Formats: structure tokens, C-alpha cells, sequence
């Protein structure tokens, strides 16, 4: 089968094939980028695999376009940018290696396809492992049965792609995933790589769906010491999605990385020290780490103070110093939700004295307006 290369990639794809021929090599667009092209997505980050010296191919392309190139000899890879296109060139490897050997070592069939950019078969979809069929059938399938033993981080990755795409695990892939979890393989996997994969998941639009898969396959219990699911936490996550969707819609210029809020709710029953340590392990942003500390130490008192607040100005005074994240967390409390909405939609928009005495009188005049 053949596809047309997307118009924004076509000129470079053609040129890469031409240069490859000049060098006696072959080149291919590979992997997640091919998946995303098949899913009809606009792609600006293009990954190539070269059967041969990828760095020398990249350096020649870069020379012709007058751009900087970043070589990595120990990995046989190079990176460069041409206009809006970010390009990676990698030498085929079996970890000389064939394209097929380079593809069969990847995680799932839908991520293991290639597009030839070579002169004689330009645009050919190279699909050795049933990737197009698994797209059709909406299936996440490993390339070989020992895949999760070989790299248990793929357990988490499988669930990220399943949740992102609303795909199911293949029947055997599901058995393999459950068996790897049960055997303890996830618990023993390289910590840093597991953490990196959770960081990727929390960026996903469908993070909540991914978390439901995490729950189904009992993965977080293997990773976060002392973590347990319960119905309260689960229901809070669904309540949070409604709040986040509302905030993103109504205040588009004030969006934050909402995925971290789900994480904060997830770990909200951990002891503070372990939660703090986990967020540091995750390299969480300052606002996330501060919101977590606030959640544990101060939010209880604040919820009560906000409840007791009778006039709008008091609500305003209590909410004014808070990061957006704490406001959205407060909206999970049904009795507080409308006070937060009022602050966000109305109260915060209210607009020879010197120094603070000037500020005091301004705050007095504000108080009169807000309470009306």
C-alpha cells in the first residue's frame, strides 16, 4: 500500500530519499509519526531511520539548508530543524541492522510502521507486523510475547496509548500485561523510566481514561509506596474533570497544566512526606509542589474559613493570593464551588495617600463594590 506524504513534509521527504540514493543508503519515516499521519494529524516532528550512516545523511541535508545540526555519534543519531520541521535521523539498530530489525524492537504494532521515502517506492507503507490492521481494529498489541518482561515500562505505555486512542489491549497482550504486573516485573523496573512515563501520561488530554486503565491493571500500587485507590478519590477525579473542562473553556488565556491536579488528587491520601518526595521525584513544577503542601496543611482551615465567610469581600481576601490550582481544588467542594466561580467571574475583576495607607483605602472602596 502507498500513502501520500503530508504536504508540509513532502519537500524534505523527497530530498532525504535523493540524498540517501546519492550515498547508497535507504531512508524511511518511522514510528509514532507514521501512526499520527495515518490518524490524520498535522505532524511537524518527523523521525527518520536510515539503513546506513544517519549522521552523515543529516549533516548533508543540514548543509544544503544552511541549518545547525546536532550529532550524537554514540547513538548514531542527529537532530536538526528546517523551518517549522523538527527532524531526527537515526541509524537502523537491532537493539548492519535492517529496517525490519529496527521496527520489530519497538513497543506496539501501531508504532512499528514505516513510510519509504526512497526513489523507487516512494510513499510505500511498510507494515511487517499488522499495524494497519490493529489501527482498524483499535488494538494495542506488542510485537513479541516477551515485550513486557524485556521492558516493563511498556506496561504503562500500553495504557497511555490505549487511553489516548480509546483502543483495547489485544487478548494476548492483556494476558501478558497482567502477568508481568503479577510477577512483580513492574515493581522492579528502572524507577526513572517509570516516572518519565507517568509524566508523559499526565500531559494527555485523556489522562483520566489512562488513570482508569492504571486502576484496572493495578499498576500504581506497584510504583507509589503506600498508594491505594478508593471510591472517594475516583469520584473526585471525575468531579475534577468537570471543573477543568469548565475552566479551560471559560478562561482559555489562564490554562494551566491540569494533569498535575489529577495527580494531586490521586496522592491526596498519602502521608505528606511521601507525597512531597514523589512530587520531587516527578520534578513537579513549583506551583504543583506548593499546592500539594497547601492541600495538606492549610486547605482544611481555608475550606472552613471560606464556608464561614459571609460577605463577598472576605471571600475575595481569602482567595486573592491563591494559585489557580487551589481555586480549582476548592471547586470540588460543592458548598464552596459557587463562591470560587463568583471570585473568578466577578470579584477579581473589580477595578495625599501614600504607600500602604493608599492600598488600605483602595481595599475599602473595593469592599463596598464587591458586597453589592
Amino acid at each position: 500500500r502507498k500513502i501520500k506524504v503530508p504536504e508540509n513534509i513532502e519537500e524534505i521527504a523527497r530530498e532525504v530519499g535523493q540524498i540517501a540514493k546519492e550515498m547508497g543508503l535507504r531512508a524511511y519515516i518511522v514510528g509514532g509519526v507514521v501512526r499520527d499521519i495515518l490518524l490524520g494529524k498535522e505532524v511537524w516532528d518527523v523521525d527518520f531511520v536510515v539503513e546506513g550512516n544517519a549522521i552523515e545523511l543529516a549533516k548533508e541535508l543540514a548543509r544544503r539548508h544552511g541549518v545547525n545540526v546536532h550529532p550524537f555519534p554514540e547513538f548514531g543519531t542527529a537532530h536538526l530543524k528546517i523551518g517549522k520541521l523538527k527532524l531526527e535521523f537515526a541509524t537502523a539498530r537491532r537493539e548492519p541492522a535492517s529496517l525490519k530489525e529496527d521496527l520489530i524492537r519497538r513497543d506496539f504494532t501501531i508504532n512499528a510502521m514505516a513510510i519509504s521515502v526512497n526513489l523507487e517506492d516512494y510513499g510505500t507503507l511498510i507494515d511487517y507486523f499488522g499495524g494497519l490492521r490493529d489501527l482498524k481494529d483499535k488494538v494495542i498489541r506488542v510485537l513479541h510475547p516477551v515485550s513486557f518482561i524485556e521492558d516493563p515500562v511498556r506496561i504503562l505505555r500500553a495504557l497511555r496509548f490505549a487511553g489516548r486512542l480509546n483502543f483495547k489491549l489485544s487478548r494476548s497482550t492483556e494476558k501478558l500485561l497482567k502477568q508481568a504486573v503479577n510477577l512483580g516485573l513492574l515493581k522492579e523496573a528502572p524507577r526513572g523510566r517509570l516516572i518519565n512515563e507517568i509524566k508523559l501520561a499526565l500531559r494527555e488530554d485523556r489522562f483520566l481514561e489512562i488513570l482508569e486503565l492504571y486502576r484496572k491493571y493495578r499498576v500504581l500500587e506497584e510504583i507509589i509506596e503506600g498508594f491505594q485507590w478508593n471510591e472517594k478519590v475516583l469520584q473526585k477525579l471525575y468531579a475534577l474533570r468537570k471543573v477543568v473542562d469548565w475552566h479551560a473553556l471559560e478562561f482559555s488565556e489562564e490554562r494551566i497544566d491540569y494533569g498535575w491536579l489529577y495527580l494531586l488528587i490521586l496522592i491526596s491520601n498519602l502521608d505528606y512526606e511521601r507525597g512531597k518526595h514523589f512530587l520531587e521525584e516527578m520534578s513537579a513544577p513549583s506551583w504543583v509542589r506548593e499546592t500539594y503542601k497547601f492541600m495538606k496543611f492549610k486547605l482544611g482551615s481555608l475550606k472552613e474559613e471560606l464556608k464561614k465567610a459571609k460577605e463577598n469581600y472576605e471571600v475575595y481576601r481569602l482567595l486573592k493570593p491563591l494559585h489557580t490550582s487551589v481555586l480549582l481544588l476548592l471547586m470540588l467542594e460543592e458548598e464552596l464551588k459557587e463562591k470560587i466561580k463568583l471570585y473568578l467571574e466577578k470579584l477579581r475583576k473589580v477595578k495625599g495617600l501614600k504607600g500602604k495607607e493608599l492600598g488600605e483605602r483602595i481595599e475599602e472602596l473595593k469592599r463596598e463594590i464587591m458586597n453589592k
